[PDB]
C-alpha cells in the first residue's frame, strides 16, 4: 500500500502545524489561537482519515489507531489549549513562558501527527496485511 489517503493527510497535520509556524509569523497571539486551530483543523481533516483507517481497524489496524489516535487526541487537545494558554497568558513580555510551554507541547503533538502518520499509514498496510496470507 504506498500510503494511502492515510497518509497523507496525517501529513497534512503537520502542514497544518506548518500552518501553525505560518500563523504566528505575521500574526499577533489573537492568532497564536487560530494557529493551533489550524492544527485542530488537521486532526479534524484526519478524523477524515481514521474512518478510512476505521474499517482498516477490523482489519488489523485497531492495534495502530487505539495507540496512535488515542495519544494525538490527548496531545492535539493540548496544543489547543496552548492556544488557549498562550491567548490566555497573552502578555508581550511575559507570554513567552506560556510561548515555550506551547511550543515543547506542539513538539509533542508534531510526534502525535508523525506517530499516527506512519501508524495509520501502517493502518492501510495493516489491510494489505490481511490481504497479504490470501
Amino acid at each position: 500500500r504506498s500510503n494511502d489517503k492515510v497518509y497523507e493527510n496525517v501529513t497534512g497535520l503537520v502542514k497544518a502545524v506548518i500552518e501553525m509556524s505560518s500563523k504566528i509569523q505575521p500574526a499577533p497571539p489573537e492568532e497564536y489561537v487560530p494557529m493551533v486551530k489550524e492544527v485542530g483543523l488537521a486532526l479534524r481533516t484526519l478524523l477524515a482519515t481514521v474512518d478510512e483507517s476505521l474499517p482498516v481497524l477490523p482489519a488489523s489496524t485497531h492495534r495502530e489507531i487505539e495507540m496512535a489516535q488515542k495519544l494525538l487526541n490527548s496531545d492535539l487537545a493540548e496544543l489547543i489549549n496552548k492556544m488557549k494558554l498562550a491567548q490566555q497568558y497573552v502578555m508581550t513580555s511575559l507570554q513567552q513562558e506560556y510561548k515555550k510551554q506551547m511550543l515543547t507541547a506542539a513538539h509533542a503533538l508534531a510526534v502525535d501527527a508523525k506517530n499516527l502518520l506512519d501508524v495509520i499509514d501502517q493502518a492501510r498496510l495493516k489491510m494489505i496485511s490481511q490481504s497479504r496470507p490470501h
